[PDB]
């Protein structure tokens, strides 16, 4: 509650408003289940309708809630394999560590990192450490919170040049009914956004990005409506001319359907439009 959010997660529920119930250009097809405790899977495919390509992806994970302590295992169709084990609230309340391990059988390369992460009131700190062939590289971000406002800092400094290549702030307001986020990347990106959950049916959301030495802007709108407890419509517009609609259906208890199209507004009479399916299987 006083407990600010991490610096990646700035800016989520609008971003959310845009991206979720949208599957543009994909078959997607979704198998979860759910446990507090022990095991649960995640089981994901994917076809893309354009490149005809098929992915798939398994993870399983099992939770020792007794000492906060998470397995977790990762496969993917180009034989990835991932293994994460996390520890939070053991050593301190608000205290995280994760050890990440990567092997790629595929391209022979091998990947660990490790992050931390410390929250508590109106703080909340990150520290992640990749071990890459090329580098470490390492990871810091830092969000401080005071009623209601939210201040964040970001970098990443890659020892093999010996430099920071990325630098970011954000500031920001949150309550459980708005938001408000700016953010400026390496002092290059800027992005503004404001969400407004409008009512326990409507929520929207209004997006801003411009570039240092560019006149243009871009923007973004965009709406989630919950229209029954089993069904949700979502359609966003940019200033691109782009049109995105989702529609998402509860068949039946435990299974969602979503249909979304991509509209080209500058020829919508007729062209190529994107459309997406998504099935969700749950438990
Ligand atoms: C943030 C700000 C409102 O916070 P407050 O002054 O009500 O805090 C005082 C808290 N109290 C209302 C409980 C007293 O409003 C803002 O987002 C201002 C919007 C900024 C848009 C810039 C273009
Ligand atoms: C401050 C910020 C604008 O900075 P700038 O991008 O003009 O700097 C570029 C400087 N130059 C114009 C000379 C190139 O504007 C902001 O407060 C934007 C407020 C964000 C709220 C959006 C919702
Ligand atoms: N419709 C949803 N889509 C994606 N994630 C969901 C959804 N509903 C609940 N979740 C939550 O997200 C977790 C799944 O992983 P996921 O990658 O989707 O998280 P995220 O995308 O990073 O952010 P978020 O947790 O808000 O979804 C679940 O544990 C669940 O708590
Ligand atoms: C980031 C946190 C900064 C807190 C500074 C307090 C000043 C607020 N004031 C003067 C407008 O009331
Ligand atoms: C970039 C130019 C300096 C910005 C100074 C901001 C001061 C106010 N505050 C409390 C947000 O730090
Ligand atoms: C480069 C610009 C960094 C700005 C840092 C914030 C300053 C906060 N202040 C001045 C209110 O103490
Ligand atoms: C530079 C932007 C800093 C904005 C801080 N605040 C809340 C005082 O407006
Ligand atoms: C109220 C203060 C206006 C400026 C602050 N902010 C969030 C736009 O950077
Ligand atoms: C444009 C700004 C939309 C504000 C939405 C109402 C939320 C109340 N407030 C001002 C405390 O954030």
């Amino acid at each position: 509650m006083a407990v600010p959010p991490t610096y990646a997660d700035l800016g989520k529920s609008a971003r959310d408003v845009f991206t979720k119930g949208y599957g543009f250009g994909l078959i997607k097809l979704d198998l979860k289940t759910k446990s507090e405790n022990g095991l649960e899977f995640t089981s994901s495919g994917s076809a893309n309708t354009e490149t005809t390509k098929v992915n798939g992806s398994l993870e399983t994970k099992y939770r020792w809630t007794e000492y906060g302590l998470t397995f977790t295992e990762k496969w993917n169709t180009d034989n990835t394999l991932g293994t994460e084990i996390t520890v939070e609230d053991q050593l301190a309340r608000g205290l995280k560590l994760t050890f990440d391990s990567s092997f790629s059988p595929n391209t022979g390369k091998k990947n660990a990192k490790i992050k931390t992460g410390y929250k508590r009131e109106h703080i909340n700190l990150g520290c992640d450490v990749d071990f890459d062939i090329a580098g470490p590289s390492i990871r810091g971000a830092l969000v401080l919170g005071y009623e209601g406002w939210l201040a964040g800092y970001q970098m990443n400094f890659e020892t093999s040049k010996s430099r920071v290549t990325q630098s970011n702030f954000a500031v920001g307001y949150k309550t459980d009914e708005f938001q408000l986020h700016t953010n400026v990347n390496d002092g290059t990106e800027f992005g503004g956004s404001i969400y407004q959950k409008v009512n326990k049916k409507l929520e929207t959301a209004v997006n801003l990005a411009w570039t240092a030495g560019n006149s243009n802007t871009r923007f973004g709108i965009a709406a989630k409506y919950q229209v029954d407890p089993d069904a949700c419509f979502s359609a966003k517009v940019n200033n691109s001319s782009l049109i995105g609609l989702g529609y998402t259906q509860t068949l039946k208890p435990g299974i969602k359907l979503t249909l979304s199209a991509l509209l080209d507004g500058k020829n919508v009479n007729a062209g190529g439009h994107k459309l997406g399916l998504g099935l969700e299987f749950q438990a």
